[PDB]
DNA sequence: GGTAGACCTGGAC
DNA sequence: GTCCAGGTCTAC
C-alpha cells in the first residue's frame, strides 16, 4: 500500500540493502537502548525515525540491513542516502574486532558478550544529543523518550506524516533559545529540565560562539570536549560523557550512572581506592570511569554500551 | 574540598 | 503513599 509505514514485504521495490550481519548490529538492542530516543518500532522488527533530516524505516534480515526512506515519486534510497545510514551506525567500526579484544581482556565481558551481540554506538548530532541528555537527569528511558518527542513536536520542523505520526526534525539552537520556550517545555512535562534546555540553548548562542563551538569539539581531545561541555547549564560529568561518546567521537568516554555502578560492584567487586566515599560522588564516579577505561581501552565507551544495554534488558 | 538537599513526574512495589 | 529513573547545581 502507498500509505502508512512501509515494510519489507509490503513495498518490495522501495527498499535497498546495506550488507550487515546481525553480529555487527542489532536494531532492537541499539535503537531503544537510551542512545537515541527518536526511533520507534511501528511494525514488528521495523524501526522508523528521523535520520539525516529525513524519515527512514529500518529492518534487518540475517545478513542485510534493509532501508527505506520517505522524502517526488517514491523510490529506493540512493547510494548517498544509504551512505548516510552506514555513517549513522559507524558500520566501518568492526564490532567483531572490538568484542574480541574486550573479551580477551575481560573474562566477564566475554560471558555477557556471547548473548548480546550487535551493540554499537550511533554517531549522533551534537545538538540533538546535548539536549536529549540534558533531559536525562533523574529520568528513565521511557519518560525521556516522551519529553524529547514532545519537545520536537513543539519546536521542530515538520517533516512527513505516515499514518497518524507527524515526524519532526530536531529543534534548532535558535528555536530552543526562543522567548518563553522554558514555560512551554514545562507545560510539556520536562519539569526543571525545561530551564536547562533554554539556558543551554541561549548559552551556546549568546556566550560560546554558537553551533560551531559545539561542532568544533569533534576535533578537540576527549578532555577538552568534556571540559567545554560542562560549562553549559544542566550539563554535568555524566551528560557530557554521553555527548562525548555518542556525538563527539570520544569512544573512550565512559558515562558513569547508577547502572554502571551496579555493574562495577556486582560484576567486578569494584570499590573506590582514591575517594574516601563509599558510593556515587564526583570523585568516585570519575574513578570508576578511569577503572573501565583502564580495563577496556580506547573504546571503553563502546564496551560500556554493551553491558549498559544488557543490564537494561534485565 | 567533600556532602546534603532542592528541583519535576509519570509509572511502580 | 513512598520509590525510582543514564543528574546537576549550590549552599553549608
Ligand atoms: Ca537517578
Ligand atoms: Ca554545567
Amino acid at each position: 500500500s502507498e500509505f502508512g509505514h512501509r515494510t519489507l514485504a509490503s513495498t518490495p521495490a522501495l527498499w535497498a540493502s546495506i550488507p550487515c550481519p546481525r553480529s555487527e548490529l542489532r536494531l532492537d538492542l541499539v535503537l531503544p537502548s537510551g542512545q537515541s530516543f527518536r526511533w520507534r518500532e511501528q511494525s514488528p522488527a521495523h524501526w522508523s525515525g528521523v535520520l539525516a533530516d529525513q524519515v527512514w524505516t529500518l529492518t534487518q534480515t540475517e545478513e542485510q540491513l534493509h532501508c527505506t526512506v520517505y522524502r517526488s515519486q517514491a523510490s529506493r534510497p540512493t547510494p548517498d542516502e544509504l551512505e548516510a545510514v552506514r555513517k549513522y551506525f559507524q558500520l566501518d567500526v568492526t564490532l567483531a574486532q572490538l568484542y574480541h579484544h574486550w573479551g580477551s581482556v575481560d573474562s566477564h565481558f566475554q560471558e555477557v558478550a556471547q548473548k548480546f551481540q550487535g551493540v554499537r554506538l550511533l554517531r549522533q548530532d551534537p545538538i540533538e544529543c546535548l539536549f536529549s541528555f540534558i533531559c536525562s537527569s533523574c529520568n528513565n528511558i521511557a519518560r525521556i523518550t516522551g519529553m524529547v518527542e514532545r519537545l520536537c513536536q513543539a519546536f521542530g520542523p515538520r517533516l512527513i506524516q505516515l499514518d497518524d505520526v507527524t515526524y519532526h526534525g530536531f529543534p534548532s539552537l535558535q528555536a530552543l533559545a526562543g522567548p518563553e520556550v522554558e514555560a512551554h517545555l514545562r507545560k510539556l512535562g520536562l519539569g526543571y529540565r525545561a530551564r536547562y534546555v533554554s539556558a543551554s540553548a541561549r548559552a551556546i548562542l549568546e556566550e560560546q560562539g554558537g553551533l560551531a563551538w559545539l561542532q568544533q569539539l569533534r576535533e578537540s581531545s576527549y578532555e577538552e570536549a568534556h571540559k567545554a561541555l560542562c560549562i553549559l547549564p544542566g550539563v554535568g560529568t555524566q551528560v557530557a560523557d554521553c555527548i562525548c561518546l555518542m556525538a563527539l567521537d570520544k569512544p573512550q568516554a565512559v558515562p558513569v550512572d547508577v547502572h554502571m555502578w551496579h555493574i562495577a560492584q556486582r560484576d567486578y567487586s569494584w570499590h573506590p581506592t582514591t575517594s574516601q566515599a563509599k558510593g556515587p560522588s564526583p570523585q568516585t564516579n570519575k574513578e570508576l570511569g578511569n577503572f573501565f577505561r583502564s580495563l577496556w581501552g580506547p573504546y571503553a565507551g563502546w564496551a560500556q554500551a554493551v553491558l549498559f544495554s544488557a543490564d537494561l534488558r534485565q
